[PDB]
């Protein structure tokens, strides 16, 4: 029973580095030899592991200027460092360990892409206007030798809101995260948000893009005929209610005169026939969707005597 604790799969790209936190417990006790293979192959005939050796405790254990470094010890630490990492390093890292009475091979998968891979934006399934939402950008990479930055963009412009970067680099998980808190408005709907990955000097590396879907109450434009909203008694007045933006789709419409609802006016058009001076006042329409009700600007109807 050999117990190992490591991220089990590490990601990087050509020219960057990888840092592999690793602890272990050998019930047999202290180690006597350590070999780090790359893509180790097992020889059934000789009962030994063949393949490329990247580190040997007998030979490489040094000059401090070495691409592959073993940073652990013969006890409880198996931390590895490859700086820089190459596409040829991609595959199986085989930690060939031997205790006094037993030998163990612990494999750690290393996935290296030729170019930087994009980050991943995670956002809640329902985003509503005027509620603080945290956008999360997640990159499955973090290495000391290669500092990086995550940059938020809105329609190609750097976003005003401060974003907070945090990095995990543990036996459990390796990532770089950026969280941006902002309250979206109805105008943010349909816009694109970009999370840019940059190196320490701001050089563009990769990016992920999402188009925002922001729920909002209906936004309305009211129009009146005649346009000046001034009529004599007996004339006819027509007011229409137009939905400029609504997410999701609107479901009901109502009309109000001076704060009181006009009964049986449940269409997007209000027709006042043979108007009396009574019907002067302030008019508006209200359109509701699943998010809530919206109201248009008020129209001041002036019915002048005779
Ligand atoms: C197994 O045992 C080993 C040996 O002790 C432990 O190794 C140490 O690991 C820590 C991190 O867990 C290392 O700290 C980090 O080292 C990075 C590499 O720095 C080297 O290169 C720079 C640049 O040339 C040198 O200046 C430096 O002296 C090293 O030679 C740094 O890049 C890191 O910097 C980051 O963190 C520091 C905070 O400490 C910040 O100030 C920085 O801004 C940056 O954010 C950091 O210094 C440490 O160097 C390792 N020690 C050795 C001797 O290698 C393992 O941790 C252990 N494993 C487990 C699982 O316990
Ligand atoms: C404690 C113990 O079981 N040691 C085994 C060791 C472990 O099973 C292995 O390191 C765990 O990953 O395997 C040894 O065999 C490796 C060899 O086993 C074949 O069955 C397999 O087809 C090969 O791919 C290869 O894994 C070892 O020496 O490392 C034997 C040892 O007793």
């Amino acid at each position: 029973k050999w117990v190992f604790e490591h991220p089990e799969t590490l990601y990087a790209w050509e020219g960057a580095c990888v840092w592999i936190p690793c602890t272990y417990r050998a019930l047999d006790g202290d180690l006597e030899s350590f070999i780090l293979f790359h893509n180790p192959e097992y020889n059934k005939a000789t009962s030994k592991f063949d393949g490329t050796r990247l580190y040997e405790s007998t030979k490489d254990g040094p000059s401090e200027q070495k691409r592959v470094q073993f940073l652990g010890d013969k006890n409880k630490n198996c931390t590895l460092s490859i700086h820089p990492v190459h596409l040829a390093d991609s595959g199986q890292l085989g930690l060939r360990m031997e205790s006094k009475t037993e030998k163990w091979m612990e494999r750690i998968h290393l996935a290296v892409s030729e170019r930087p891979f994009p980050p991943h934006i995670q956002l809640p399934p329902e985003i509503q206007e005027s509620q603080e939402v945290t956008l999360t950008c997640l990159l499955a990479f973090s290495c000391y030798g290669y500092p990086i930055q995550l940059q938020w963009l809105l329609e190609g412009v750097p976003m005003r809101q401060a974003a907070v970067t945090s990095t995990s680099l543990t036996i459990k998980s390796v990532f770089t995260r950026s969280e941006l808190k902002f309250s979206p408005q109805w105008s943010h709907h349909g816009k694109i948000v970009t999370c840019q990955l940059q190196d320490a000097d701001g050089k563009f590396l990769s990016a992920d893009t999402v188009q925002l879907n922001v729920k909002h109450t209906p936004k309305l434009e009211i129009k009146v005929t005649p346009s000046d909203a001034i009529v004599r008694e007996g004339d006819s007045v027509t007011m229409t209610c137009e939905v400029s933006s609504s997410n999701p789709e609107y479901t009901t419409v109502s009309w109000l005169k001076d704060g009181t609802s006009l009964k049986k006016q449940n269409t997007f058009t209000l027709n006042l026939r043979e108007v009396t001076k009574d019907q002067s006042g302030k008019y508006c329409c209200q359109v509701s969707n699943d998010v809530g009700p919206g109201r248009s600007e008020e129209v001041f109807l002036q019915v002048q005597y005779a």
